[PDB]
């Protein structure tokens, strides 16, 4: 398992613009094109990142071209993070992972407001970091997700994802 696997099990992979879970257009492996309500901003936003005109449509290959530049920028993003670096490079190769899940899906922002947590990650207070994660709207809204990516923390290994 890795990073890629892990994450193409959480997001999915669709070659048509879709809403995803917030109502938002996303496309391929959970890519975000935008937050506004119109369509039409969203295809001109696909278009632009694509590099031609899809009309709301991309292949497979180009699905796992913005997965790459997208697993890179979330990795870069937690680096460049002050208060995410030190935690991220306290922890093992698995429980990284789901550090850059969480990213993917939230934003070094969603993160960097899970002070107690990250505190407790950084402590290898494992039991009581899962405790804390649960408690938020992330683990509410998608919470087959967020238990996935708990467990994972909690422990370490891949077992959440079988
Ligand atoms: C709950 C936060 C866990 C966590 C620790 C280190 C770095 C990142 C990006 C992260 O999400
Ligand atoms: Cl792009
Ligand atoms: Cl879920």
């Amino acid at each position: 398992m890795n990073i890629f696997e892990m994450l193409r099990i959480d997001e999915g992979l669709r070659l048509k613009i879709y809403k995803d879970t917030e109502g938002y257009y996303t496309i391929g492996i959970g890519h975000l094109l935008t937050k506004s309500p119109s369509l039409n901003a969203a295809k001109s936003e696909l278009d632009k990142a694509i590099g031609r005109n899809c009309n709301g449509v991309i292949t497979k290959d180009e699905a796992e071209k913005l997965f790459n530049q997208d697993v890179d920028a979330a990795v870069r993003g937690i680096l460049r993070n002050a208060k995410l670096k030190p935690v991220y490079d306290s922890l093992d190769a698995v429980r990284r992972c789901a550090a850059i899940n969480q990213v993917f899906q939230m934003g070094e922002t969603g993160v960097a407001g899970f002070t107690n947590s990250l505190r407790m990650l950084q402590q290898k207070r494992w039991d009581e970091a899962a405790v804390n994660l649960a408690k938020s709207r992330w683990y509410n809204q998608t919470p087959n997700r967020a238990k996935r990516v708990i467990t994972t923390f909690r422990t370490g290994t891949w077992d959440a994802y079988k």
